[PDB]
């Protein structure tokens, strides 16, 4: 909407004060017009029509536990647009500064977030799984990451491309949670998943198996259960990333680790310059060495170390 831009406050998922970019004219709205064509966050009060209202709120002031919600996703969407301008030169999810909507409070007790091929959606969770997801930073970065995969390299949803489709949405949301700094790891939804059980997480790219996800190829999933097992076999290229960046040794091959702005720099490449809706496995390897060859050249440790990760996990 057409109004001037304001600064508002108020409280995340985890209770967390932090300062939101809204638009005053008559309410103050969740929209933030210092990024791009702006960030807009709407209410989906508990149903599934979408997007819902445009938050709208009296006083700009947002720590109402309702409101949590909202100031998680808008504010994590500005972090995340901060991250992809700021290290990838990438405006938006389009390349085009489009503007980014995000709806919460989506359906009831609903243990799930997704990009609609539009936007970003939050359920609240049903408080047993889940708390209200957007209070991940790397949930957010992950959905938000669906729609640059989307725009770009368009990794169809199923099998191995889905899968690395998948592992692209944890890689970059990992990376956007290092780059906020805010207790940073190589877990997902930590800060969302279960609040009755400290210590775990959804998923681990430094340790897939914990979660009985597979760390190699020969444990890949083949069955049709989740898209082909987009969620499962992600653990196969999460963990090649994560000893791509932080090195180890895994089934005996040891991967020197090039650190985490090279393993962006890396697979920011391959998602837009070679990867395609149907890259496999083995395409995404070959991606990601001529990446690291363009970057660091031939004779590179980069090179090296990627060659290294992928024959870690099986992947030739
Ligand atoms: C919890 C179940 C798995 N979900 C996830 O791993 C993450 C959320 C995590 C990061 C907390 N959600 P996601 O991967 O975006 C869910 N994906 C999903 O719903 O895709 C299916 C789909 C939805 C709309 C349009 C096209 C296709
Ligand atoms: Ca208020
Ligand atoms: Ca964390
Ligand atoms: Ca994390
Ligand atoms: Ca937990
Ligand atoms: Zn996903």
């Amino acid at each position: 909407i057409t109004g001037t831009s304001t600064v508002g406050v108020g409280r995340g998922v985890l209770g967390d004060q932090k300062n939101i970019n809204t638009t005053y004219s008559t309410y103050y709205y969740l929209q933030d017009n210092t990024r791009g064509n702006g960030i807009f966050t709407y209410d989906a009060k508990y149903r599934t029509t979408l997007p819902g209202s445009l938050w709208a709120d009296a006083d700009n002031q947002f720590f109402a536990s309702y409101d949590a919600p909202a100031v998680d996703a808008h504010y994590y969407a500005g972090v995340t647009y901060d991250y992809y301008k700021n290290v990838h030169n990438r405006l938006s999810y389009d390349g085009n500064n489009a503007a980014i909507r995000s709806s919460v409070h989506y359906s009831q007790g609903y243990n799930n977030a997704f990009w609609n091929g539009s936007q970003m959606v939050y359920g609240d969770g049903d408080g047993q799984t889940f708390i209200p997801l957007s209070g991940g930073i790397d949930v957010v970065a992950h959905e938000l990451t669906h729609a640059v995969t989307d725009y770009t390299a368009g990794l169809i949803y199923q099998n191995e491309s889905g899968a690395i489709n998948e592992a692209i949405s944890d890689i970059f949301g990992t990376l956007v949670e290092f780059y906020a700094n805010k207790n940073p790891d190589w877990e997902i939804g930590e800060d969302v998943y279960t609040p009755g059980i400290s210590g775990d997480s959804l998923r681990s790219m430094s340790d897939p198996a914990k979660y009985g996800d597979p760390d190699h190829y020969s444990k890949r999933y083949t069955g049709t259960q989740d898209n082909g097992g987009v969620h499962i076999n992600s653990g196969i290229i999460n963990k090649a990333a994560y000893l791509i960046s932080q090195g180890g040794t895994h089934y005996g091959v040891s991967v020197v680790g090039i650190g985490r702005d090279k393993l962006g720099k890396i697979f920011y490449r391959a998602l837009t310059q070679y990867l395609t809706p149907t890259s496999n496995f083995s395409q995404l390897r070959a991606a990601a060495v001529q990446s690291a060859t363009d970057l660091y050249g031939s004779t590179s440790q980069e090179v090296a170390s990627v060659k290294q990760a992928f024959d870690a996990v099986g992947v030739k």
